[PDB]
């Protein structure tokens, strides 16, 4: 039975969530229904689940929500990585750094002061991603094309997208 | 088939248990009356139910929980756990000792008198509670089970550490999916 | 050669530091001159040595015991500890609260102010039963993982290292010892 | 012997070099005069002794400095850090990004670069900081350093310190 | 399914076997009908079933009552206690006799060889419970507390009909 | 070199002690002396040397005591004994009641057990230092040496310690 | 299933064989009948089978109590037990011959002497074989030897009381 | 440096003892004697040590004895056997019984008869006694029985010829 | 389910196979018949079935009797046999020499122990292929299963074979 | 330092032991004098020094012999041999035998009880090798292709006294 | 202290033996004379040993030779080698066969006959050689030895399996600077 890791992209980027409905809302809810009927688990990191709170208001749907998608923190005791995904962490590190001081008076550096503590924050986000998938072996559903490039080269399981909601259509019990 | 832990805030901080009733004891018997049908195992540790008995008089009921949520020790002969849960744990013993040594000032010749053995009962349950937390969540741990609690403080620390978590205020609806 | 983790009671518990001298700078100048010349390895955890320097003001004799006293920390990565560790720690947590809400009051047994002045030394005495209870641990564990003989003073530790298979010393010996192995 | 993992901060900041002389390049060559006769070995990460060279011009130092201190790379193979280890280095990112930066507030054009400038060198300095601790815990040396931020992180972790301002002293004590 | 092991005051304390019957033998009777109709193991150590045969006469009920509770002894060979548990075992030693001097009011001498041999049932006890990672049931308070320091299941007695009811 | 562990009655029973002196105090004063000059390490429980302190007053002799014979406490953290090892114990438990129950049949009825749980615990004690150190374990008590006999460790007569001692320099 | 190694005991002390029937060989024959239809497997060490067999006759009977009570040898190839166990066999031969000597005791004095310790090191031997086997098989040992079962019970060893071995068989059929 | 364990026989049993003197105490203390200034390490059981002590009064030597033979007990805590050894000391019980059998051959005749055996089995439990202990120091057995040589050289266990103590003590000075 | 390693002695000993028929290659096509409809596994090594031919002509029964037991090689490759078991084996060789010579004396001296060797590797190739299948050796051989019975092979009485496979559907 | 096991043949064949003394006595004095002053182990397995033994009469020599050729038996507890080796030892029995017949002109009575005498000194001395590493030394020829086979050490036994000279 | 196995082609290829005398006998006895006095352990695996005696007749010489060129059997009982080895042996026998068998074909009723037993004594030499090959490499492997050879065949398969290897020419030299 087919398990999943949900990122904050899937239910954030339109060109994702446009697959369920073109509101936000309403694809996330429609993303709801379907998971119900489908032979699959879903998972999302406790750390990814908040931000994706913070972003976006779900009221009512978060307890449905809360029952489709499992939210389970990855920070497992004795859990040990080699010191070479360290390094790579790093590197993950300097591209989401560098890809928010692009996007940025002193407006320009309470933005650029914003933009270092978002991208930490997308940071740990990302190793919660990684961390959680490789656990519970698990097929990364992402829409940060970033965070996929380091799921390849880490060897978690992958899946376009984009194609989420056709794959859930193909496996409903 | 899901396993979950119980905190004492599950079934005495009102936020939670309203969602059964609006009477603590109308609470208690219709969560009772629920895991009856309900496709799951429930959990307290022994300290934890201790504590639940002497701010709420079962009576009657005390048989049929106890038959729901099996009460068990989590103080098992092999068990290590990491240097660093240790000192989690004297963080913990911290924030509770300092939580309920605000709500003792808060409140605030005879004055003093009253103040001396507020801020020792402040202590003295801020030490309880701590213990019960270790309890909790080794329980949970043990039987990979997902902690239902309510107290901020614990669900934070249970994250630190990677136990399983529920919204407290969605317990219902989760034991109404699993009949 | 034998090895020593030193709590902060054996340098400012005035029932141990006599043995050296009668004045506290005095006894800890005096024990650092016997260390240089004995055949025994000393340890201090680094966060006891923080609340020993917190207390007492080295000056200038604090590179000379930061050399014969080694500061080192416990906190070991893979350091597992059973479970019942975990709970003996509690039992010595409450202890110590206790212990130090005894002097707050007891101490305290002595406008309206009178209120605030015992509210802080209630605070106070709870915050350093934290911090004598980390210290505690730290201590601990730093004499388990060297396999060294606890140096103390302090009744309640001395009891739990006992519990625990900690080797232990009387404090009140130490210059005594520390004498019957010169190199 | 004693085994010893030096920063960058041992030789560039003045608080911890003045010991061995005023003068930068006289306290480097007194420390590598003193290395030679002290009984212990001495170590650098390939990353740290890069970034010390870009810093300090050594010239004819470099091959007697190269020969006291061994620069090697922690970069070993069946190396396993525990996860928990991962969640502190991104907390050590975030101490040194914010550390650059409230140096960088201080002193348009200029201050978009000053602000980058602020940021790669705070990541350079972390990716520093990680190779000076798995150096140590694989050697089980001794980490100098002058830096408070990374000598806090290398007690969480378990690893060996000692004050840098009795680098000196310690060294004669050992012939 | 849930296996059980019994302690001696299970059957001899009378606010426990109450549920079954308010007469003795009536009890036993009634939880060896009981117990064929349940979906569960029973179990018994062999040094408490010899003292619950001397103070308890079973009659014919005794063959029943050895099908339905199995009798085994905990003492496998290469089964090894931490030195922790050995020295939690000489406290309850203290506890067990010093309750039973202050019942003395040759029967000083009594209250201590029970002391022991009731000491040497709650091993016994524990160490089964252990291997079969079996729910304790005892009337003993003393036994039921240690038995939650080393991490034994345990049940109230005072429920033990309804739990098997429920099975 | 060996290794010995000490019982309270290797200087509380005459029949042991008169082999350093005809005087308790003297006889102990005596061993301090000999242990500093002799070649083997000597230990004694945390448990024992308490008990061995409330009966004898050492007083200056104390400091002297502590250092040649280094008193630590057996129970370590991830050590296991047998099964069988722990239903030894409750015999032994058995003896040293009724070894005392005897002795009182002349409050001498309820310290006579207190003394007999007491001295039960100072067995284990025993043992299991003994055991760990893999030491030697000197003892006058019959009950004691008959049971470190069962278990395997290893024993002398206390009566020659003496003249073990003066035959290691 | 129940699995059970029977002692020479069960069927030549009548206090246990009666619960079939009173007649030796009818108690046996029963005994046979009844192991047919009953959900438990039996065993008897080969030592102990031949013993049995120079006290009993058997003759007709021997095909089919073969068959029911399965003849196994406990001397498996790689068995270690603990040194304990092998002092506590030197009680048990003790034991048994200071038995053995008590009946003697009641030229022919010296060849009931002799008889008395030679039969009572076979029983020792028989012993061995009992408990081993019942150990490698985790098996309910039948016996109506107290000694026997009281060594048994010492090394942990499953007992029933031989006297309701009828009872529980009935119970599984 | 060579370590021995020694049966009683080899200061009971005259034809070994006389190569250190004609007189039971003599050879006793002229081995003693020679043991001190010999490089090697002596040893005995406990229960060989106590049978021997029963049979030789000894007294004065006992101390010197003592030092230069250490006296331990084999029964070590976690000391394995294999099964087949259980089977042997069997065999090793029937020999040496049958062999006290012979004696008493030759009321009184019971009582010699119970003695017989009586002393048969704390034979055997010396015999195993001192072959544990062999085995735990790998030592060499020096014995005089030829029965529990016999059975040490199935086992494996190094032995010597008792006649050539004295002379293997003196070429190891 | 049941597995038997046969020996040589099943269809080459009048006293066994007779249980299936009087006649020796009746017995083997009774036997053979008979274990098609049993609930059973049936092997015997290479090395005896090897021998079995040379004494027997089974013709066309070969073929249903190399389908109904298996003739498998007992030398594998990792196996490790305790040295006390090689010693057993001289014993053996021992027992089979000095029975072929007993039988002789009444080339026919030379070849009462060429047969007594072939007879003791036949003897081992049964025994192993007993314990690696963890199989039921039968055998009439007395000699072979005594053996059998000192490494805890479990064993049958040959004259009970047809009952056995009988009550095994 | 190199250990040494020795078979009966090193001084029973005159080939072999010649190299100390033509003179049997003389030759075996003479290796017992040359043992003391070389700095070698040597062993001989319990079963091969009383076939030794019962051959040539010692007298004297048996306890000069004993100090300098230890007896040691090969049968370790827990030792095992692969199965491999228990079928080439089926070989060795062959070989010996069938040697000894030809021998043979109860002289075929002889010639195989004493070949499986011989056959069991030859596991013996083989076992024996294995066990402490040493160089195997005999005069057989059929021993010493075994030997091979089996990776066991070995020397020309023609050589042994030249060997133990340059020790 | 270096370990060196010898090869047959050691002391019958000239090239080789060419550095301690202008003849076998000259050069064998210098080198036995050379190894008593060179820190340096020598071996020679029995199966090359063997064919080295059929060779050259060594009479007196023979003990000296066997007291430093120590004759070892690499049939090692519990040796394990990779089924790599197993392929790369059929290779090597392959090389050996078709060597011998280009060596039996140039030199070339009566013709056929002297044709046919030339090449058997070709395979059936190049079946002794690759048996000696395995021999060699075992024992080289066995004790971390370095490999002397001079059969360039060999020293090429010792290379692919790591065996440490010597020029045979610079045996001399060698031992010259390891006295």
């Amino acid at each position: 039975m087919d398990t999943f890791v949900l990122d904050t992209s899937v239910f954030t980027n339109p060109d994702v969530y446009h697959q369920f409905e073109e509101d936000q809302l309403g694809a996330i809810e429609n993303f709801i229904s379907l998971a119900s009927h489908t032979n699959a688990n879903f998972f999302m990191p406790t750390s990814v689940y908040y931000e994706f709170t913070k972003m976006v208001s779900l009221g009512d749907l978060a307890p449905k929500f809360e029952l489709v998608v499992r939210i389970r923190s990855p920070r497992k005791w004795g859990l040990m990585v080699p010191a070479e995904f360290l390094y790579e962490f790093i590197e993950e590190v300097r591209y989401r750094i560098n890809k928010g001081l692009r996007i940025a008076v002193n407006r320009l550096r309470e933005k650029y002061r914003e933009a270092l503590r978002a991208g930490i924050i997308d940071s740990k986000e990302d190793v919660d991603v990684l961390l959680l998938s490789y656990e519970l072996d698990a097929i990364l559903v992402s829409g940060d094309e970033g965070l996929r490039k380091w799921a390849d080269r880490v060897g978690i399981k992958l899946i376009d997208p984009k194609n989420l909601r056709y794959i859930m259509e193909n496996l409903t019990k």
